[PDB]
């Protein structure tokens, strides 16, 4: 079998062999017994909304035309999509509410294992929100920060200030005279679910202007969880790592996190350090937390813990034979990984109410008893190192150097350097003198569908050779970390002439022995909201709209809903923003007019949807190259 | 064609005799369009819940047999049926949400076409919610009341009340256990929508749990929605009017209330009393406000404006060519209706912001304006009626006698004719002694799978032969009273000699010429939870749960997601609950067993899944039977 057609990692391709030839099914051997999938639900001409359904309208032809409660294509296409936008938001936000509740349980003396952890965080984000510090005890201004956090999920006498507070003044201007500004987050997930619900909505632009305005829920969503956690566990400062399945360690107990939320993870990470003799006398070197998908992400921005694997091909962790325990709270973990479990011996953990895997053992999880919760979980996993004793296990012994860390807070750090009392003077100089072509966040999942990570290292190459900063986050980070471009010495070998000056220039500055890493790391999929505050404080500093910015946005290889509410917010805020797979939009071409045309005249954003990343690559070149000539700029 | 196949009202046969020979297309023709339907969505074996999708799987025989990130048949059925689930528990809140800020606005000066019409009502709500009435302001009383109700829709220090204050303790007490009870109403919304989407909950029971407990917030978000209804619009009392096209009048300007919000038909009602005169003047004898769906069940329970159709038939009421204008809210309006509407002439008004179709007329209305809006949609109706001046209109001269009006407080009043200080009693007195066999609740849609009304009616008359008390909500009572089952005329020839000596009783001592109707109209969705009210207050003056209680409840021709909602909290609080329409489920045997029958000992509630009505009507005679004998009564 041709494994390089599945994943470009050679890692993946190596477990993959091994899988195929211990009989492991895996997510591309569910895939292709899945093929050929149905027609109508991948152009998104099927609606289930009642038991009068399933209905379905063919693309093209004779009857079925219109769905049996009268719901056009049109319809049917912008409710469904409208779904996908709300249920993103209901996992990005519910993320976030759980930080929320976990910041007022430690400032409330419920959970002492939680603090307050960066105090210049919590005292910038309550001057943003508009509470007073200015005498104010710390634990104080944090309950009132947690209050608001929730006070954003309802109805209130103002809107949603996670949205409202961290876009330019113009933007939100925009926004609220198209009624886009979100009430309340949950409140927005609901009045979706309502207004897609049969005989409700059924006008396109009004059902998908709801859609943008449940987006923006999303995106409020996405920073209050960075916001949070970065109170919580830390501003992430620039670190250096490891990625890739050459991370774990035989003679290790080997216990991945993977999921979301670092209110679990972190504590793994400084709970797994005081395991450290309890595992070497189970006869292991140590603790060996390693991370996968988002919550890998948080801590490793954190706290440099190695990225073994992201995403589709999460499952090749265990296949190794050395992963002793996966250990689980919420969101793209595929459910495969409990009953791969019992063939590979991993010690598969679920910890939240709310997100339970068959087969899987739970370990319910609590804040107030996290440190109890986290040795009743790796001691597990010392159990399960103890059985696989004299087995042998095959970890690929392929793994990347991956310098990251970078928070807009670093970034900005980082670029003070060179102008002290105005950071992003540098930066701008060397968009405007064509040193920098412009901004280039990739975002997102893989996707089965898409050769694993070729989607992204693809565009990502061509964007660097014409001096694009690249930016990423989510598994597009980890596509990215997997294949060297965060290993600061592929800069030469990646990088366009005027991208390298600016790379080195920075690094000289910052005491490197040479340049930033060729793409910069901005975190997990609610640090999205990270590139955002970025591309905000540059829009202010120049006294212009994000839609005017050369700046623009790839869900190269998109997967969850949660990239679907991500993708529609970059175009809601005003970004051209690429999604490298087919949403569920084609067969209504009003709709798909409306996402990749009509919606610039609305937000300035767009949907570039191409799913060639030859072609992509050019179409965001263009995208960031008309914002350029809209500024006067060569280009 | 045999137009009986398709309903069994004869006023609906005719019309659809007359679209057949105008050409235009009916719900039963995109019907016809459609099948065969796709039996991957009718098994619930269907899953689009990310961009990997969509995935299937064969109920039998080969692959595919799993989703494409492991999602089992179990996993995929649960997780589209908590969807369903949340959708409509987001149609009944939203419902009950704006009739809370329309409470809030009245009384705050900010809505004068509003008001505290129930005092009495207002106050035995306060103090069921424990708010302080003694020395209180009818105006402050009622701004707690909003925003208590508000508060429901999120988390904070205590649960929804509106479960938690209107089921008996005991039952409280079984639900917190499995905890079942919401925290808040879209909180819970957004839960499920969390939850079910890719790589989360993956554990059917965990996921129907959660279903469970999304559909008590349906239940809340119905109860709040009648209980701020009765405040702003009064308590319904028993009233006469009649049912079906023939309700309409070719000489009057014929307006139809459609959809669920009475904040806007109430208004209707008024106003259009109001411009009388300026209709005689168009040469019409007046305005003629007939009812459609729920917002005419709220209309005809409040004022006795006749019903004219429901759900499945409600383009036949435009077919006539005599309905000038359909004012339109949200919910269960077929969206033909704005195409049909240029072929008969009826000019079709949306009214909310979120819910609006391509073609229509849009007309803002707001609560400030209620007035106003109500006069400018008005004129377009007389301006339509003008317009079919010398047209002749084909009204079937098809009509039924209706009693309706019967709240819990209406029917406790009839029974305390028999026993002013005890007024239950009589009610237990005739279920011990056999004159009262139990309490059946018809409630939901129609579907155009279903002979429109056939389960409805072929149910009812062997229950009331068997002597059951038969109450109805929503299309339910629609189909009833359009089929005469609300004529106290016809208890002879429909109702069991002891039965009719019950209604007969009540209806005496009420001052009445003879009986109770045969079936009692309880009102419209969200007054499913009157029929709560009166089963929660026969279990207390009982001592015992509702899981005891010789009451049942079918959804016997259902198709909205609010439906499948009631259903499940009708499980949720204990009743054995009959839907006569195949919800997605049967595609995993596991789901089916939960659902019919392991969450007996959870809830001791239960589903009845069966499409032959008259074997249904066995089963909910032997359901009622096992409660009676369970109480040790004869049956
Ligand atoms: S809502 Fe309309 S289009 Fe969707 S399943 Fe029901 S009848 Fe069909
Ligand atoms: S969530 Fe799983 S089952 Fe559903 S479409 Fe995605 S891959 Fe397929
Ligand atoms: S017909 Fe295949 S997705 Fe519904
Ligand atoms: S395959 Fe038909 S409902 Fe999806
Ligand atoms: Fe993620
Ligand atoms: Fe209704």
């Amino acid at each position: 079998a041709r494994q390089n057609l599945k994943s470009t990692d050679r890692a993946v391709q190596q477990m993959l062999d091994k899988a195929k030839r211990e009989g492991i099914q895996t997510v591309w051997d569910r895939y292709e017994a899945m093929k050929p999938q149905c027609g109508f639900g991948e152009t998104g001409l099927c609606c289930r909304h009642c038991l009068q359904g399933p209905c379905r309208i063919n693309p093209f032809g004779d009857e079925p035309k219109v769905g049996i409660c009268g719901a056009t294509a049109e319809v049917i296409v912008a409710r469904g999509l409208d779904r996908s936008i709300a249920a993103g938001a209901a996992g990005h936000s519910g993320d976030a509410k759980h930080l929320a509740h976990t910041l007022k349980k430690a400032v409330q003396g419920k959970a002492a294992s939680y603090m307050i952890k960066d105090r210049t965080k919590l005292h910038s984000i309550a001057k943003r929100l508009g509470i007073p510090t200015e005498g104010q005890k710390d634990e104080d201004i944090a309950l009132e920060v947690a209050k608001a956090a929730l006070a954003d999920f309802h109805e209130k006498d103002t809107p949603v200030l996670w949205v409202t507070t961290v876009l330019p003044p113009s933007r939100v201007k925009v926004l609220s005279a198209h009624g886009l500004i979100p009430a309340g987050i949950d409140h927005e997930i609901a009045e979706i679910m309502h207004r897609t619900s049969m005989g409700c909505d059924a006008d396109a632009q009004n059902l998908l202007l709801g859609g943008l305005r449940c987006s923006l829920a999303d995106l409020a969503g996405c920073y209050m969880g960075t916001d949070l956690a970065d109170i919580l566990f830390g501003t992430p400062a620039p670190v250096v790592t490891e990625s890739n399945l050459g991370v774990l360690k035989a003679d290790a107990v080997n216990v991945a996190v993977h999921g979301h939320n670092p209110v679990l993870s972190d504590i793994i990470v400084s709970v797994s350090k005081e395991m450290e003799n309890e595992a070497r006398a189970a006869g292991a070197t140590g603790i060996n937390v390693v991370g996968i998908c988002c919550t890998g992400n948080e801590v490793l921005m954190r706290h440099g813990i190695p990225a073994c694997t992201h995403s589709v091909s999460q499952e090749m962790a265990m296949i190794t034979g050395a992963l002793d325990a996966m250990i689980l709270d919420y969101q793209c973990i595929q459910p495969s990984v409990a009953t791969i479990a019992e063939c590979t011996g991993t010690t598969v953990i679920t910890t939240m109410e709310m997100s339970k895997i068959t087969g899987a053992t739970h370990v319910n999880f609590a804040e107030e008893a996290a440190v109890e919760n986290a040795k009743q979980i790796l001691r597990l996993a010392i159990d399960t190192f103890k059985r696989r004793k004299g087995k042998p296990v095959e970890i690929p012994n392929i793994k990347t150097k991956v310098v990251a860390g970078f928070s807009t807070e670093a970034i900005i750090n980082a670029l003070s350097k060179l102008n002290a009392n105005d950071p992003l003077k540098p930066l701008i100089d060397n968009v405007v003198n064509g040193n920098i072509r412009g901004v280039c966040l990739f975002a997102g999942c893989n996707n089965v569908k898409v050769p694993q990570d070729q989607n992204f290292t693809t565009i990502a190459r061509k964007l660097l050779k014409q001096n694009v900063l690249v930016v990423a986050t989510g598994c597009g980070a980890g596509a990215l970390m997997r294949h060297g471009f965060m290993d600061p010495a592929n800069v030469d070998e990646l990088c366009g002439d005027g991208l390298k000056a600016v790379l080195t220039a920075i690094g000289e500055a910052n005491g490197l022995g040479g340049p930033l890493p060729p793409v910069l790391h901005m975190g997990s999929c609610v640090d999205n909201s990270r590139a955002v505050a970025l591309v905000a404080a540059l829009a202010n500093r120049l006294g212009v709209d994000l839609d005017r910015l050369p700046v623009v946005a790839s869900a190269a290889e998109a997967m969850h809903e949660k990239a679907v509410a991500i993708g529609t917010w970059a175009v809601t805020i005003g970004l051209p923003t690429h999604i490298g797979v087919l949403p569920p939009i084609t067969g209504s071409l009003p709709v798909t007019q409306i996402l990749t045309s009509s919606v610039k005249d609305i937000t300035g954003g767009y949907f570039i949807v191409e799913l060639d990343p030859e072609t992509a690559a050019d179409k965001l070149l263009a995208a960031i190259n008309e914002r350029r000539a809209g500024l006067g700029l060569p280009w």
